[PDB]
DNA sequence: ACCGCTGCAAGGAATAGGATACTTGCGGGCTATATGGCGGCGAATACCC
């Protein structure tokens, strides 16, 4: 299919249109519950369900409900391969410089 | 038709016994200062013109 690989920088709209949500809060797991977080790095509202067509809730939990999101979740009811395949993007305060960049020599 | 009496409670000294306020160690639940390896090489100073 595909012929050729191209590489270049990143512009931040770009950034954004990979992404498919943002993360703000640095907890993952419950350690009681091992349900993810609100909006943790991991997450199900941002990345995708945790299991094959099933809403987080569990309000929906079968492939005929394919495509619809929850109305208390907001999962997308879909593969958990969407898990593997989706990105996030962190909002910065403050402009930062990359290191790489920076000390390449 | 008036009174001193008996009698029936209220407050002191000696024992047993549960209730209950008090004390304590934990278990899980949570958050946040090195000192024996070389070799190559290229960039970045130093230098003395
Ligand atoms: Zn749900």
């Amino acid at each position: 299919e595909f012929d050729a690989i191209k590489i270049a920088l990143a512009s931040p709209d770009m950034i954004r249109s990979w992404s498919f949500g943002e993360v703000k809060k640095p907890e993952t797991i419950n350690y009681r519950t091992f349900k993810p977080e609100r909006d943790g790095l991991f997450c199900a509202r941002i990345f995708g369900p945790v299991k094959d067509y099933e809403c987080l809730c569990g309000k929906y939990k079968r492939l005929k409900h394919r495509g619809v999101i929850c109305e208390k979740c907001g999962v997308e009811v879909t593969q958990t391969k969407v898990r593997r395949e989706r990105m996030g993007h962190i909002e910065l305060a403050s402009p930062t410089a990359h290191i790489w960049f920076l000390k390449s020599l």
